[PDB]
């Protein structure tokens, strides 16, 4: 069952109209002694907020925390998903220890930085997907066909999602519509012995987050229960890749998905793939095309563009290799990339 297929990967991110770039992306391909030096491929999009520090920390450390966990190289998927979940948690817990080193807010309080994190890990014919937040992951599947259908395989962790609101209200928080957007409302401040700032002023400085799960956001720690109101535990899923039917995996931040719906995005990739081999080295990758398309829609709607990021993975049943901004991967050939 050790199947042969190829991937072609592109990635692009743009700051949009924001003053800082807090989106990050990551791609790591490395041989696994487990799969007899067949390579595992890790892809991630992290949409940071409250400062770039958390997203940058996940960029540098999330994959290492994941692949260290017991059961990660197990052949049983339930154990792989369990290891991936533990790696998210370990990365979150490592940020807590880093918090003193991250820059203070403009009022002198500890950093409020946090980040969504969406991860795709391909090993063999299996695709593991883990996420916290709203940087969605979309598959394209061809059922032959000249139409590729989008499938959304992650659900955004919005505060008003019922499972999330239940968890938040159970810790003593609330979910409130603030200016048309539902937000987590937490009023329990992080109090110290040596800190100067007034407690009532700490309370007013607590963020109102638009996601209910993230890595970081350590202000959400609940001293009473020991839980974090903004949860670092990801949803996990496993899918069997069928190179005859699966054609695309898109990971993206909400800068992309707020402008470009899943089917629009998958149908655009299907159109760009034709063009990409007519412009050759100098056409836009699918990822670059998606980001620029979203930026065009932000502008056309007269809105400041968010940070916008995408990773597009094209799946091919062939294993025979011209776009300079695309990485070709055959995982049974032990490629190494950024590793
Ligand atoms: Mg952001
Ligand atoms: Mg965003």
């Amino acid at each position: 069952m050790a199947g042969l297929y190829s991937l072609r990967v592109s990635v692009f991110s743009d700051q949009g109209g924001r003053k800082y770039m807090e989106d990050v992306t990551q791609i790591v391909v490395e041989p696994e002694e487990t799969a007899e030096r067949s390579s595992v491929a890790f892809f991630a999009v992290c949409d940071g907020h409250g400062g770039r520090e958390a997203a940058q920390f996940a960029r540098e450390h999330l994959w290492g925390f994941i692949k260290k966990q017991k059961g990660f190289t197990s052949s049983e998927p339930a154990k792989v998903c369990a290891a991936i979940r533990k790696g998210f948690l370990a990365c979150h817990l490592a940020m807590w220890k880093k918090l003193a080193e991250w820059p203070k807010t403009m009022t002198g309080l500890p950093s409020t930085s946090g980040t969504t994190a969406s991860v795709v890990i391909i090993r063999g014919m299996k695709m593991y997907v883990a996420h916290v937040g709203d940087s969605g992951v979309v598959l394209g599947i061809q059922d032959k066909d000249d139409f590729v259908r989008a499938v959304e395989v992650t659900q955004d962790h919005k505060p008003e999602l019922p499972k999330e609101r239940e968890r938040i209200e159970g810790l003593g928080g609330s979910v409130m519509n603030k200016s048309g957007v539902n937000r987590v409302v937490w009023k329990r401040p992080a109090l110290t012995h040596n800190g100067p700032v007034a407690a009532s002023t700490v309370i007013d400085q607590i963020p109102f987050l638009a996601v209910a799960r993230a890595l970081g956001d350590l202000w959400s720690y609940d001293f009473f229960s020991g839980e974090f109101v903004v949860s670092p535990e990801p949803d996990t899923s496993v899918h069997t890749l069928d190179p005859q039917k699966h054609k695309y995996i898109i990971l993206g931040s909400d800068g992309l998905w707020n402008m470009i719906p899943p089917q629009d995005a998958i149908s655009m990739c299907q159109d760009q793939e034709e063009k990409k081999y007519l412009m050759g080295e100098h056409g836009q990758s699918c990822a670059k095309m998606l980001v620029n398309r979203a930026l065009g829609r932000w502008r056309q709607r007269m809105l400041r563009a968010d940070n916008t990021s995408a990773i597009v993975i094209c799946i091919s049943p062939e294993v025979d290799n011209t776009n300079e901004d695309e990485l070709y991967l055959n995982l049974t050939d032990s490629p190494s990339y950024n590793s």
